C-alpha cells in the first residue's frame, strides 16, 4: 500500500494544499528561458535519459524541488514521454548533490510517498497525445509546469484522500522531530 511520511511543520496541510503551495512556488518550467530552464537530472543508471532517481528543482530562483525514485525512463526524440514506474516520490526544498561514486537529496524533506506505484507505459506507435496521457507522464509534467491537478487526480484514482490533513490521514506517519 501507499504510505506517507511528512514533516511536522505540514501536519495541518492536506496533499492538495501542500502540492498547490509547492507547485505555485516551483513555477512553470516553460516560463523559464533556456539559460535557467532546469529539466532535472537522472542518476542510478550508466546512461543519460533513464535512471533509478530523477531530481528537479525550480527554474525560478526558488528552493522547491522533487525527487522520484523507481524505474524511470524518458523516451527522448520524438515523443518526449516520461514512463516506467515511480515507487517513491518526495517533495521539499534545497536539492543538493550526494557524494560521487551518486544522486541528489533534499536538504528539507517535506512529504514522501512510499510505494506510490505511479506508472506509465510508452508505445512508439501511438500518438504523442495518447502517450502523454499516462499517469506518470501527465502527473510529473503537470508538476513541472506548476500545476498539481493531474497528480492530485492520479492520487484520488489510487484511493488516496487528498483533502485530509496529514495528522489525520491513516496512511501518514510524521517524521520524528
Amino acid at each position: 500500500s501507499t504510505t506517507i511520511q511528512y514533516n511536522s511543520n505540514y501536519a495541518d496541510y492536506s496533499i492538495s494544499s501542500y502540492l498547490r503551495e509547492w507547485a505555485n512556488n516551483f513555477g512553470d518550467i516553460d516560463q523559464a528561458p533556456a539559460e535557467t530552464k532546469d529539466r532535472g537530472s537522472f542518476s542510478g543508471s550508466s546512461t543519460l535519459f533513464s535512471g533509478t532517481q530523477y531530481a528537479i528543482g525550480s527554474s525560478h530562483s526558488n528552493p522547491e524541488g522533487m525527487i522520484a525514485e523507481g524505474d524511470l525512463k524518458y523516451s527522448f526524440m520524438p515523443q518526449h514521454t516520461f514512463h516506467g514506474q515511480i515507487d517513491t516520490l518526495q517533495f521539499g526544498k534545497d536539492l543538493a548533490t550526494n557524494a560521487g561514486g551518486a544522486g541528489k537529496h533534499l536538504e528539507k524533506i517535506d512529504i514522501t510517498f512510499n510505494e506510490l506505484d505511479l506508472s506509465g507505459e510508452f508505445d512508439s506507435g501511438k500518438s504523442m497525445t495518447e502517450n502523454h496521457q499516462g499517469d506518470m507522464h501527465k502527473s510529473v509534467r503537470g508538476l513541472m509546469k506548476g500545476n498539481p491537478d493531474p497528480m492530485l487526480e492520479v492520487m484520488k484514482a489510487k484511493g488516496i484522500n487528498v483533502d485530509t490533513a496529514f495528522k489525520d490521514l491513516s496512511i501518514a506517519s510524521q517524521y520524528p522531530d
